[PDB]
């Protein structure tokens, strides 16, 4: 009595880790992994490593290192692995199904990667700030403007700050291949 994740479930998950969070491609997510991710930003836009952005992140990133820890990190080496980032996630999609909201760690990112995308700063990601962002990350144009479309609605919706974080939760919990929220990281093939 309960349930574990489907594979689509845990191969979203999967996808996010491998992409966003393990930034040398080690297998486990550390506060190195987070440093990289902080150099990959400040390269993208331009950010001057002794400036209040780069600084700004830096703490940011700190605390959604400090909560991701304290939710996953089982063993306490300060390192997450695979096997702990699952375990975690199988209790945060229950809890989410069941009521609960996500970790705050986990929206402190969300929020902090939407104002990454959004760097005209004006509450929206539009499809170039958008594929600018995702496509650093390994995923391709077409990829990124299909998703873009699909996550807009085709532009019947402004993607704001509360759309990305609806989006955000519906991707990493959603068990519906039908779900928008699906393709936030770039377009799925379904
Ligand atoms: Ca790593
Ligand atoms: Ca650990
Ligand atoms: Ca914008």
């Amino acid at each position: 009595a309960a349930h574990q994740l489907s594979d689509f479930q845990r191969n979203k998950i999967l996808r996010v880790f491998n992409t966003f969070y393990d930034c040398n491609h080690d297998g486990v997510i550390e506060w190195d992994d987070f440093e990289l991710a902080i150099k990959k930003i400040c390269n993208l836009h331009s950010w001057p490593t002794d400036g209040k952005k780069h600084n700004e992140a830096r703490a940011t990133l700190k605390l959604i290192w400090d909560g991701l820890r304290k939710y996953a990190d089982e063993n306490e080496d300060e390192q997450v692995t695979k096997e702990e980032w699952l375990k975690m996630w199988a209790e945060c999609v229950k809890s989410v199904e069941k009521g609960e909201s996500l970790p705050e760690w986990l929206t402190k990112y969300m929020n902090f990667m939407f104002d990454v995308n959004d760097t005209s700063g004006d509450n929206i990601i539009d499809k170039h700030e958008y594929s600018t962002v995702y496509m650093s990350y390994g995923i391709p144009k077409s990829d990124c403007d299909a998703a873009f479309d699909t996550l807009s609605d085709g532009g019947k919706t402004m993607v704001t700050r509360e759309i990305f974080a609806r989006l955000w939760t519906e991707y990493f919990v959603s068990n519906d291949r039908g779900a928008k929220g699906n393709h936030l990281f770039g377009t799925l093939k379904l």
